[PDB]
């Protein structure tokens, strides 16, 4: 059971959030949803837009409880947004020791913080494949590369990529104004585990929309 | 907590359900809303338009685990129903026994019956005030006669009706194509007492719609 306080009317939708709002056409800026979600431990939410292309996909851990925001690109002005919550799981089995590659987190966290394996300067509008010395040794759970709020708002965008085989991989793009220095060590990215596959993530686009269907593993809200 | 298993969209606003149907023209005729609800004992829920006067007020009481519906008149292709959760009290301070003019009800029931006092023959458009010989003797609770929901689908149509002075009081408006005859004894309407008021009711209206405003004492929602 997932609390959700709501200052805006919300839609609930095949398990998922749903909330209609007309941010403007510039970007990136955060748009806020109207609502705080109290998520239990060892859940975590996926932020994205319902049908269309201008938003960063968000991830919301157990411990956050200020308002809930999307951040958008530069775009067209209406937007629909969808909240997945998504059962965390445990962890995965990497030939190398997981914690010498992605940094340690809360329980109430969501993802484990990645760090920057290189210095990368990106300059507008520049794209850069990002991997890491890490092979999973078997497919027993999901895991997912996601951006950092903090990056995201910058315009600096985190492919949302599947991780099930070979070595860690995630592209980055800047679409920002201004050329980017990542630093080597630099926390750029975050990865998500999860009970559950996240089918429509692929990894070859900045804005994947979370698809209408419902979802499998639906857990309860309660609105107080 | 009141506790929604829905099949489609609902959306949360400001404490009320919020639901968007695309009912045909014709009436009078059930138009389901796609959730079910188990309210709490002490607990009914109303059932009305939100920005339409096509839809008569129903009442949903805390026995009721079938889909919830709405039952409109005909008109307007187009509709919005709101559901506000109504906290019942246990009784009003009346002139005369109140068991003596209402018929007692089950917990589970919200309201109590109204035997018509005499027979009623209404034309096609035809109207008519009941009178009920019994008087409040204190503002300690608020009540209100709704329709029956057996009576809305035969467009025999009870005026949703606020009795804080004077005798119980209702209009009852034949809206379909034939003459009606409401025998004596026949159960005709149903009071409904709530710890809070509905201000917008003011028996004047056949089909009054419930406002927008968000309620004073929004009840927990959990979706399942
Ligand atoms: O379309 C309808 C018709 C009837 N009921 C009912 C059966 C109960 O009579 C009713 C609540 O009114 P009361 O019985 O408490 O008065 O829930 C509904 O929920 N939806
Ligand atoms: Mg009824």
């Amino acid at each position: 059971t997932i609390l959700v306080c709501a200052s805006e009317p919300v839609t609930v939708d095949g398990g998922r959030l749903l909330v209609c709002r007309s941010p403007g056409p510039e970007g990136f800026y955060k748009v806020p949803l109207g609502l705080k979600v109290a998520l239990p431990t060892g859940y975590a939410m996926l932020v994205a837009q319902r049908g269309g292309g201008r938003t960063t996909n968000g991830i919301v851990d157990a411990g956050f409880r200020g308002e809930v925001q999307a951040i958008v690109a530069p775009g067209r002005p209406r937007a629909q947004f969808y909240c997945t919550p998504l059962r965390l799981a445990p962890g995965i089995a990497t030939d190398v020791p997981f914690f010498e590659v992605f940094a340690p987190k809360r329980d109430e966290d969501a993802g484990y913080d990645i760090p920057c394996p290189r210095e990368l300067v990106l300059p507008p509008g520049g794209a850069e494949t990002v991997t890491l010395p890490v092979h999973r040794t078997d497919g027993r759970h999901w895991a997912y590369v996601f951006g950092r709020s903090s990056l995201n708002l910058r315009g600096i965008v985190v492919f949302p990529t599947p991780w099930e085989s070979g070595p860690c991989r995630f592209r980055i793009q800047n679409r920002g104004a201004h050329p980017v220095t990542l630093e080597s060590g630099q926390r750029v990215a975050q990865l998500v585990l999860t009970r559950e596959p996240l089918g429509w993530i692929t990894g070859r686009s900045p804005f994947p929309a979370t698809p209408r269907a419902p979802m499998q593993h639906r857990p309860a809200w309660l609105f107080a």
